[PDB]
């Protein structure tokens, strides 16, 4: 249960450390602790700013012989201001430099949304996306060896299919919000039919993000399953995703919960309990408001998510 296989043949560890919202000093400690506890998968993103810090933790892990580089699966993400084809490999090079790596295992287009290089998400910065042109540049970084796999994040079934249709190198991953409160069944089936792996971000419902209002680990179905199996709600939530065949990116800074989030491998949710997940109310928590706008290509949330909301 410990790995899934991407359409490139490479194995992605089923659990990775999320690092969204990890401040100065804290993220390196979490990455260090997660890897010694046994994590082999670290999910990063340039837009979080903390890649230099992550790189220093990885450098310490390598030097202490905790792991070798080829033991680790490192992901980073191309931010919305580097979609232009000429900017794509430069952005990757900057993420590589900050992380002190020669290659990423996975490079993702962060959002199907573009702004002018070096500007912020404001309506006077909006450029109409050209995913095919951007993907072409992602493909060259893959061909050059800088990214062992390339993929996307926050892509609907439609948009993922529109990219598969034009692509030479298939996206290896679609990383999306996915948890018992937002189970992504449509996208799940579509990935299965296309060979795209689905990585679950916010696999716990991001309890610690104020503006999302996530109380997923509080659904009675999860609590009930948690005590009949003798596991935390988190473990049950994570295990649910793994049993759906998805990798999960639990984010945490507490050492004990980091270890608990890895203990989702050698037990199962029985069939009769798993059926109960169809009873959980479904609501998308990361709605994408910041790119829904009268001047954006997505004027409604439906246009961003193509109905899956
Ligand atoms: N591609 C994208 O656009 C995108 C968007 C969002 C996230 N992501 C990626 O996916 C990762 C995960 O999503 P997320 O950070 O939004 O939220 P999440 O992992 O679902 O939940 C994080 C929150 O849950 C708490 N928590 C962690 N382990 C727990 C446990 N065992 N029991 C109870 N509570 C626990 C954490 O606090 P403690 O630190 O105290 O444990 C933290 O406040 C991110 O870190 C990021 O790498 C990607
Ligand atoms: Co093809």
């Amino acid at each position: 249960a410990r790995h899934f296989v991407l359409n490139t043949g490479a194995k992605i560890p089923s659990v990775g450390l999320g690092t969204w919202q990890s401040d100065p000093g804290v993220v390196g400690d979490a990455v260090y602790t997660a890897v010694k506890a046994g994590y082999r998968h670290i999910d990063c993103a340039k837009v979080y700013g903390n890649e230099k810090e992550i790189g220093l933790a990885l450098k310490k892990l390598f030097e202490e012989g905790v792991v070798k580089r080829e033991d680790l699966f490192i992901t980073s993400k191309l931010w919305n201001d580097r979609h232009a084809p000429e900017d794509v490999p430069e952005a990757l090079n900057e993420s590589l430099t900050d992380l002190q790596l020669d290659y990423l295992d996975l490079y993702l287009i962060h959002w199907p949304f573009r702004v002018k290089k070096g500007t912020n998400t404001s309506p006077e910065n909006f450029i109409t996306p050209d995913i095919p042109a951007t993907w072409g540049a992602m493909e060259k970084c893959y061909d050059a060896g800088k990214a062992r796999a390339i993929g996307v994040s926050n892509f609907s079934s439609k948009k993922l299919g529109d990219l598969l249709a034009v692509a030479r190198v298939h996206p290896a991953v679609d990383q999306v919000e996915c948890h018992p409160g937002w189970q992504q069944t449509k996208l799940h089936n579509f990935c299965q039919s296309t060979g795209v792996h689905l990585t679950a971000y916010s696999p716990l419902g991001s309890p610690g993000t104020t503006w999302m209002n996530g109380n997923v680990l509080k659904e009675p179905v999860i609590i009930s399953i948690a005590e009949k199996l003798g596991k935390t709600p988190a473990q049950v939530a994570l295990r649910w995703n793994i049993q759906m065949g998805h990798s999960v990116l639990p984010k945490s800074t507490n050492e004990e919960r980091i270890k608990q989030n890895l203990d989702v491998y050698d037990w199962s949710i029985p069939d009769d309990l798993l059926a109960k997940f169809s009873e959980i109310k479904q609501a998308r928590l990361l709605r994408g408001n910041f790119i829904v706008n009268p001047q954006s290509v997505y004027k409604t949330h439906e246009e961003l998510w193509d109905g899956e909301l």
